[PDB]
């Protein structure tokens, strides 16, 4: 089966990062273009009873900020096997437990740049979409419990270059108009800044969905990671999101934010990220949305990872907002 | 809907650039394998009444001087709205009205290397297919007039590096068996040899088709490239093509060539480019055809940008005839 | 046509190369999803009476040891012209007539770090899958002889960076329940370890099908290879494969190895590889197969190539062992 997602985005971005010559390369309008190509199926063996699944899913085909063209298997690709009884098993490409709860709800409207990959913790907070994946979703017992497990390589054992790896869980119980999240991720052998690191994060989480038209969440997140010379760094974050939802069209305002970096107990000032989001959708038709959003990204200015050199993070191309109009269509 | 060209072209090449290595190295034999694979749809929104229109077009699978494999995005890839009343509107990776004239009809039967690319004037004559792009496309008004339009980001903004952009016009009137055509680009901001460079192009050229198999081209093209220094260069081209066709064959003669560059009113002494160009073409079938061609390409043999380093044109590689023969399959 | 290999290989492998850190960084588990999407179709002409045929093939979505993402024409991608009486004739990326038999029987399973690209030998042995090749495939002569024939540019030709061509030509004889197989390819003009080098090689083999469930291979390969300062270079190579086939069940053991090295009249001491492979694989389906698969590579320890330097072969990364399980869904 061919499915896909077509999905544009016309973005204008104006940046503060200090620099006016940085500033005019990176903002500017660009046409965001998430359209995604993908190929899917089950099978059902003669000879074994839980029914194969696969799935090919190509990547972006023109993002900002990038080129041209993308191939399959960028994102979600997979074999595996479900059955009713004990839930679906993937093997390959797939996001991790922890991540597609940060992506979803928490990452929603453009709140990613603080909550997805933003953050100024060393190592690997978490893997976002991994392969050498291998992911158990459970059934929904009782329909209200409901868990994903996983563990794979790292990025760099990903290549024969590094032996990390990493585990995740998370559980959710949806109560009514209620559901609760908790998720967690250790990462393992984590390579940087000339150091091994280990990662713990941790993610607590509601959202609720009232027959009122209103919904939200909320999620808390805390990221612990440890150096193999000593060094120990702590940093939580939050996300939150309240809709309005009448007929066509749905109101949403989003916040999430980092907070200062902790090294070894003491408080890294100024390596905080806050992001405010306000986006009007319009459900144009039962399979397409479209959509306009603002946001204002207001990232850390800055610090030093263990080798004293500066660490990377979502803020070094610095501080910027976003107005955006956006189609998205699923087939 | 799946769609795709399957072009394959068996071409080889002998060059005289005047190094007997690099003459071995890039003549010979070579496949130039075009075929692409894309994927369009059409919806109709419930709540919005133009046409939504979207595609995803691969790049050429395994071209000639390329390695294999092309992501999907790679050519035409877009979303849309279609509505009869005003046209069309494209969002995405289009080709600018400027560079669909001077493909075609002006850059065929291996025209292009002179007509296309070709020229030795600095800053950006024009994008080709660029990413990061509105389109109008009106429709034929009165079946006899059509305007084309577009603004979009340069290849710096694309990626983050540049605040280059650009727009376009072009004009199509029907007069029976002729077609008038006239278009315009402007770029602005474009970075190269140093210099912050303003290019505007103009072209103006005639196409028929007469009952009796008799049909033809010729196109003026002329570019002006202006640089923050206050260097001038102003180049012109020209193109044109002779075709007759009877029952299941056509014949083909073409003719590109690139005059002298002026700089600051200064002839650039051989700086010129001629490309002459034989073609016959079979209709194997109403959806694929065969042909033969040879063409010669005589290239100025240099000069230099406004860094004093030599700038690279279409005739760095050197002067080069082909032969081909080729197969096109539209499904 | 839409068509797809779905295989996917989680794989354990313990190295030895005498380098701790090594054997942690290639070691480990990793998945190799080596599944790929692939377009085919063959169309009539209406004027032309051989059947048009073609075909473009997606690489590896996911492979191990790699990144994520394959591009469309990775493998196999051609156009070409099939009648009963001649045959058939392609013109793309296809298999060299040499290394179809390298890798089917030769290499399963497991054994081409040995057999298919491993090895100590200058040049290029031979091609695997080209670009830019012609190949003829006979007809099956008496439903028992066939023949395949191909010339193609060589790796650098394909860039305009060389001169290297190469010829294969490969036969087929069924002698009741055996295929006896010839085969040779000849590399010409390769540009490496600053020489130009000549490559023949040269190959045969028997398989066997026998209705009591066994069946077996075995081939034997030379080698030679001439560089452009004089040093003359050999190597010959093995592989077998038992088999024995019940039901729903296929037992494999497979053996391959790489004998020393001669160059210029002198071995060169302890340059062989040896592969030990057995495999038990369960027909899930007619669609579809499961395999668990444990393999020992014991490869050569080193040698120098041509420019005083160590040359590459598939023994670098050091001797290791891999347990795997796989599934392989053709659809
Ligand atoms: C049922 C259900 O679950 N959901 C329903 C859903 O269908 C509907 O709502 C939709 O939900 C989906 C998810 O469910 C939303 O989909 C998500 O959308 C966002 C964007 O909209 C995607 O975000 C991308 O994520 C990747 C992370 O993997 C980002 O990658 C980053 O990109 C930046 C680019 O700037 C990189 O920066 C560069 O980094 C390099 C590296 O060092 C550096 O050198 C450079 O300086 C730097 N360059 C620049 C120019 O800055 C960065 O490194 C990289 N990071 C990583 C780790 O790769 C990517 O950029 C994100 N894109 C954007 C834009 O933010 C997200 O992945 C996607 N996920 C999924 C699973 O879909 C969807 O948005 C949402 N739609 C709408 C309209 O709301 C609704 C109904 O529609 O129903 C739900 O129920
Ligand atoms: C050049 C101003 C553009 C505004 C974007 C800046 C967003 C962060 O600034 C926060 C400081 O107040
Ligand atoms: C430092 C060791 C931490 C290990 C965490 C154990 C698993 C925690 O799961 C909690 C789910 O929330
Ligand atoms: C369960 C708590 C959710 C509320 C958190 C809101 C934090 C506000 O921080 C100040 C942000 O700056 C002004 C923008 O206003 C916030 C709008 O976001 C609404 C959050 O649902
Ligand atoms: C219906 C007959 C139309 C003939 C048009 C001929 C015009 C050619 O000259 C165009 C010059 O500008
Ligand atoms: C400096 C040489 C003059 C360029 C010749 C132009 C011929 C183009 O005419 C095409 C008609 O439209
Ligand atoms: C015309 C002097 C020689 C330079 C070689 C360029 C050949 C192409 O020019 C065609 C006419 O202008
Ligand atoms: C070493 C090659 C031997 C080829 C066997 C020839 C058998 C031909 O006749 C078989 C029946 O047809
Ligand atoms: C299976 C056919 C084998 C024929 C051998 C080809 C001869 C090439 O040798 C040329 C080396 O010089
Ligand atoms: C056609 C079957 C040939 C059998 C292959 C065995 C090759 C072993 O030779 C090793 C030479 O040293
Ligand atoms: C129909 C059963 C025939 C089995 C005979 C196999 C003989 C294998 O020897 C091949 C040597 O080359
Ligand atoms: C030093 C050479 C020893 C390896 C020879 C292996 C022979 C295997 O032949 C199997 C039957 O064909
Ligand atoms: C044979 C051939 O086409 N060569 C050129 C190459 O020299 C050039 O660098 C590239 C784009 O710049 O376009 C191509
Ligand atoms: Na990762
Ligand atoms: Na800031
Ligand atoms: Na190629
Ligand atoms: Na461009
Ligand atoms: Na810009
Ligand atoms: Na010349
Ligand atoms: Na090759
Ligand atoms: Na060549
Ligand atoms: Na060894």
């Amino acid at each position: 089966e061919v499915y896909g997602i077509i999905a544009m985005q016309a973005a204008y971005r104006d940046y503060d990062s200090g620099d006016a010559k940085q500033d005019d390369n990176l903002g500017g309008m660009q046409l965001n273009n998430e359209s995604r190509i993908g190929f899917r199926g089950k099978k059902q063996f003669a000879n074994f009873e839980p029914t194969f699944i696969w799935q090919i899913e190509g990547g972006y085909v023109d993002p900002s900020f990038g080129g041209e063209g993308a191939g399959l298997g960028e994102r979600d690709t997979f074999v595996g096997f479900e059955s009713a009884s004990w839930g679906q098993v993937r093997l390959g490409r797939v996001l991790t437990p922890m991540y597609e709860l940060v992506d979803w709800p928490a990452s929603n409207p453009g709140l990613g740049d603080v909550y997805d990959w933003g953050g100024a913790i060393g190592g690997a907070k978490y893997q976002d979409r991994q392969s050498n994946t291998i992911r158990w979703d459970s059934p929904m017992y009782a329909d209200k419990f409901s868990i994903d497990a996983a563990v794979g390589a790292g990025d760099k054992a990903g290549l024969g270059a590094g032996d990390d790896y990493w585990g995740g869980i998370a559980a959710h119980y949806k109560l009514g108009p209620l559901q609760l999240d908790a998720a967690y991720e250790g990462n393992r052998n984590i390579e940087a800044e000339g150091q091994t690191w280990e990662n713990n994060t941790y993610l607590v989480g509601v959202q609720g969905w009232f027959e009122n038209g209103i919904s939200f969440f909320a999620q808390y997140k805390y990221m612990e990671a440890d150096a193999s010379n000593g060094v120990n760094e702590k940093q939580d974050a939050m996300s939150a999101g309240l809709m309005y939802t009448t007929g066509d069209w749905q109101y949403k305002l989003g916040y999430a934010a980092n907070f200062d970096l902790e090294r070894d107990g003491k408080t890294l000032s100024n390596t905080s990220d806050d992001v405010v989001s306000a986006q009007i959708m319009y459900f144009v038709d039962p399979s397409a949305v479209l959509y306009a959003r603002a946001r204002m990204n207001d990232f850390n200015e800055g610090l030093d990872g263990l080798d004293d050199a500066a660490r990377w993070t979502s803020g070094t191309n610095g501080d910027y907002n976003e107005y955006s109009v956006g189609v998205e269509y699923y087939f």
